[PDB]
C-alpha cells in the first residue's frame, strides 16, 4: 500500500504545515501538523475544555462506530516551544492519503496550552518520530508511520515542503518525478528517538564551503532553522544591520535587505536554501524590523533541520531496520 496527501502552509509565512487527516467512521476530517520531531497523534475533541478551543475542527469519538476507548490510558506532552497538552487515548481508523490503519491510538485532548488554543488552524499533531518517545501510559503506543509500516510498498516516507505553496507527504514510495538530481542518503541515530543525523557543513551565500560536523534532527514540527551560535553569527554578519535582539528573541535584520542563501551538506552534496526563506517577516505589524529564519540553538540543547531547512529539499525518512535519512535538490 502507499498514501499521498498535500501539506499546506497554515499561513502567509510558512510558520506550520497541515495535512488532512481522516478519523473514525464515518470519517472525521481534522487538519493536523506532521511532526516528525515527537510521536503522538493527538488531536483536538468533543472532551477538551471549552474554554480552550477556538476555530479548531474537533474529532468525537461518540460519532465513531470504530472508536474504542483504550482503557486506562492516559497522555501528557510537553514541546520544545513551551507548549503543552494532555487528555485521553481512543483507538480508531486512521487514513492519510488512502493510506488506512486500523486500531491507531488518537490521543483525545482533555487539556491544550495557549499556543493551540490561539492557533485556530491546527487540530492536532501525527508525530512521525520513533515510537520510543510516544507518551501514552501505561502502555505504550505505535505512531501512524510504525503502524503502517508492514504493509507499505516500501518501509519509508517523504517529505516535500513547498515555500509560500503547497506540497507533499507520501507514504511507501519515493516519487522519483518530485526531485532532481540524485538522493543523498545519511546515517541516523534513534538513540535519542528523533530523525538525528549529521550535517557535513555550509556557507553562507556564495561563500565557501566549511567542512565541519553538525549534528542535528530533521524536524517537520519546527519552523526554523537552529544551528550553533558560531554559524549563525557567521550567516547574519553578511546582512547589513542584522543584530541579534534578547527583547525579540533572536535575530533581526531590515526589512530592506537582501539576504544571502545558507548551503548545507548532506555528506558530499549540498542543499541550498534561497535566502527568500530566510525572512518571517516583520517581528510586529508595520515594523521595518524583520525576523530571521536561522537562529542560534544555543537555548535548545541541539540543532533543528526544521521547515526552513526542510522546504529546500526533498526528504526521505527511510524506516528500514536500520534507519537512513536521504536528500535531494528539487
Amino acid at each position: 500500500s502507499t498514501g499521498s496527501a498535500t501539506t499546506t502552509p497554515i499561513d502567509s509565512l510558512d510558520d506550520a504545515y497541515i495535512t488532512p487527516v481522516q478519523i473514525g467512521t464515518p470519517a472525521q476530517t481534522l487538519n493536523l501538523d506532521f511532526d516528525t520531531g515527537s510521536s503522538d497523534l493527538w488531536v483536538f475533541s468533543s472532551e477538551t475544555t471549552a474554554s480552550e478551543v477556538d476555530g479548531q475542527t474537533i474529532y468525537t469519538p461518540s460519532k465513531s462506530t470504530t472508536a474504542k476507548l483504550l482503557s486506562g490510558a492516559t497522555w501528557s506532552i510537553s514541546y520544545g516551544d513551551g507548549s503543552s497538552s494532555s487528555g485521553d487515548v481512543y483507538t480508531d481508523t486512521v487514513s492519510v492519503g488512502g493510506l488506512t490503519v486500523t486500531g491507531q491510538a488518537v490521543e483525545s485532548a482533555k487539556k491544550v496550552s495557549s499556543s493551540f488554543t490561539e492557533d485556530s488552524t491546527i487540530d492536532g499533531l501525527l508525530g512521525l518520530a520513533f515510537s520510543t518517545l510516544n507518551t501514552v501510559s501505561p502502555t505504550q503506543q505505535k505512531t501512524f508511520f510504525d503502524n503502517a509500516k508492514a504493509s507499505l510498498d516500501s518501509p519509508v516516507f517523504t517529505a516535500d515542503l513547498g515555500y509560500h505553496a503547497p506540497g507533499t507527504y507520501n507514504f511507501g514510495f519515493i516519487d522519483t518525478t518530485a526531485y532532481t538530481g540524485s538522493i543523498t542518503y545519511t546515517a541516523v541515530s534513534t538513540k535519542q528517538g528523533f530523525w538525528e543525523w549529521t550535517s557535513t557543513g555550509y556557507a553562507v551565500g556564495s561563500g565557501t564551503f566549511k567542512s565541519t560536523s553538525i549534528d542535528g534532527i530533521a524536524d517537520t514540527g519546527t519552523t526554523l532553522l537552529y544551528l550553533p551560535a558560531t554559524v549563525v553569527s557567521a550567516y547574519w554578519a553578511q546582512v547589513s544591520g542584522a543584530k541579534s535582539s534578547s527583547s525579540v528573541g533572536g535575530y533581526v535584520f531590515p526589512c530592506s535587505a537582501t539576504l544571502p542563501s545558507f548551503t548545507f551538506g548532506v555528506g558530499s552534496a549540498r542543499i541550498v536554501i534561497p535566502g527568500d526563506y530566510i525572512d518571517f517577516g516583520p517581528i510586529s505589524t508595520g515594523s521595518s524590523s524583520c525576523f530571521g529564519g536561522i537562529q542560534s540553538s544555543a537555548g535548545i540543547g541541539i540543532n533543528i533541520f526544521g521547515d526552513v531547512a526542510l522546504k529546500a529539499a526533498f526528504v526521505v525518512f527511510n524506516g528500514a531496520t536500520t534507519p537512513t535519512l536521504g536528500f535531494a535538490s528539487k
